[PDB]
């Protein structure tokens, strides 16, 4: 079945180049979405620098590090927190980006992750 955290290789793609920018309408329904894109292959990764959220739609989804001991095989672990009007759901470590949605936009790296998938 279903293990608790998938190795997964993240397209990271520039936020000028996203054409969906955000996953849905609701807290609920981006984490939701975010899960079945990246179940699906179709999730990218935007890192957070200056100017990148106010060109992103809200509610936003972050993946940050859920354990700063280890990274195993390489992978780093991370978990899924949603922002809408400036609040979190859940807690979580270091912020390594926001997902999006990928719909062939041409990446600029890959970031290695080993995703706590609820
Ligand atoms: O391991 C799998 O094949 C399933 C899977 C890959 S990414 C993700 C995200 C949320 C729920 C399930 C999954």
């Amino acid at each position: 079945m279903e293990k608790t955290h998938v190795q997964l290789s993240l397209p990271v793609l520039q936020v000028r180049d996203v054409l969906v920018r955000g996953f849905g309408d609701s807290v609920e329904e981006v984490l939701s979405e975010a899960r079945q894109h990246l179940k699906d292959g179709t999730c990218g990764l935007v890192e957070v620098e200056k100017g990148v959220l106010p060109q992103l739609e809200q509610p936003y989804v972050f993946i940050k590090r859920s354990d700063a001991r280890t990274a195993p095989h390489g992978h780093v672990m991370v978990e899924l927190v949603a922002e809408l009007e400036g609040i979190q759901y859940g807690r979580s470590g270091e912020t390594l980006g926001v997902l999006v949605p990928h719909v062939g936009e041409i990446p600029v790296a890959y970031r290695k992750v080993l995703l706590r998938k609820n």
